[PDB]
RNA sequence: UGUGUCAUU
């Protein structure tokens, strides 16, 4: 800091002015300081005399240099948020330039600041309150090259991208869906930790569910192409998808949700039929097979059981079958468990049967006397494991 | 007996 603004004791000093620091030319070595950011923070919550708006205005947001570098501060980051809240609150004759000014740095510098710990908040805050227009130009501003793929795969910038999803209309946004859907894009982002989280997120927010009401049907439509070639996207690589220790969340998210239900049973006939002994067995899409027993509706749900009751040919040598594979696995025996939970809760009445016109309890009933009769004469291995006693038990409540 | 994300003074 400062001398003038010290001590004897090199401690900054109390009963310091606002107006001081601004007059001094010396702002930007208080906004960098732990102690000096927060006198400043503190001050600027205050009652602020239009001068000392200006002075804050052209110090703090008024240079690209200055405003990049406490941008990127890790205390200075807090003072430019505050200031650009100052800004679009102070409708004077300078609004529009301070704006203009703002939306300019920032684009200039689009991905190295969403990139950068700090002034990725400068990002996040800019978007949700500026006015929508300007707000709108800094999404124009983002990289449509390999720089999106690090956006969308860093530890700070993800937040960045999920904001935008979150506050701005999907015209403006539609062509990082349209990146995203690209297949190599898509393999290389939805097989990370953050970026399955932009693509969960971009998939919620181009759903059709409750919280989408507010659109115009013009907006509908247009959410609905964008969900629809996303979908294909995925569903083109769902085998991949699935098994992925990362990207198996947004297929059961997909599957999970009733407002994706065309899509889920897209993936379900694309990727998991005919594939449920060798899915269950894995550590990840067996979590996947389970959202799909779960979900699937009675015509899916059906072919997906006769698969595992009959599915598969036993083994030359021991007879062992499917049912006996999934039971004892590592992974399979979940699998089975949420077979036996699905049917016993549809023959105690937790679950509805009528669907498709029909009151499908009897296949349940049918389902669930196969189970109950294998658990029965495996009882003494399966009461080895904690998966088979907690089947018998289950079937032991339902008696009950 | 089996997986992630949810990040600054």
């Amino acid at each position: 800091l400062p001398t003038w603004s010290l001590d004897s004791n090199g401690e900054m000093r109390s009963r310091l002015s606002l107006s001081e620091v601004l007059d001094s030319g010396d702002l930007m070595k208080f906004a960098v300081d732990k102690t000096g950011c927060q006198f400043l923070e503190k001050a600027v919550k205050g009652s602020l005399t239009s001068y000392q708006k200006f002075q804050l205005f052209e110090q703090v947001i008024g240079r690209k240099d200055d405003f990049l570098k406490l941008s990127t501060n890790i205390f200075g980051n807090y003072l430019v948020q505050s200031v650009i809240g100052i800004s679009l609150a102070t409708n004077d004759d300078g609004y529009t330039k301070r704006q203009e000014k703002l939306k300019n740095f920032i684009s200039s510098q689009m991905t190295d600041m969403c990139l950068d710990k700090f002034a990725c908040r400068v990002i996040q805050s800019s978007l949700q309150n500026m006015d929508l227009s300007l707000a709108c130009k800094l999404v124009q501003a983002l990289p449509r090259d390999a720089r999106l793929i690090a956006i969308c795969v860093d530890q700070n910038a993800n937040h960045v991208i999920q904001k935008v999803v979150a506050v701005i209309p999907l015209k403006n946004w539609e062509f990082i869906v349209d990146f995203v859907a690209t297949p190599e894009h898509l393999r290389q982002i939805c097989s990370d930790k953050y970026g399955c989280r932009v693509v969960q997120t971009i998939i919620e927010k181009l759903t059709a569910d409750s919280m989408n009401v507010d659109l115009t049907s013009a907006a509908q439509n247009l959410r609905e192409r964008a969900l629809q070639r996303l979908m294909t996207s995925v569903t083109n690589r769902c085998q991949e998808l699935a098994t992925n220790e990362y990207a198996n969340y947004i297929i059961q998210h997909i599957v999970s949700n009733d407002d994706l239900a065309v899509y889920r049973e897209c993936i379900i006939e694309k990727c998991l039929m005919r594939n449920l002994l060798s899915l269950s067995q894995e550590k990840f899409a067996s979590h996947v097979v389970e959202k799909a027993f779960l979900h699937a509706p009675l015509e899916l749900l059906a072919e997906m059981m006769d698969e595992i009751f009959d599915g598969y040919i036993p083994h030359p040598d021991t007879g062992k079958d499917a049912l006996d594979i999934m039971m004892f696995h590592q992974f399979g025996n979940y699998v089975v468990q949420c077979m036996l939970t699905i049917c016993c809760d549809a023959v105690s009445g937790r679950r509805q049967t009528k669907e498709g016109g029909y009151d499908h309890a009897i296949s349940f009933q049918d389902w669930l006397k196969k189970l109950h009769s294998r658990v029965t004469k495996e009882r003494h291995r399966l009461s080895r494991f904690s998966s088979g006693k907690k089947m018998i038990e289950t079937l032991a409540n339902l008696r009950s």
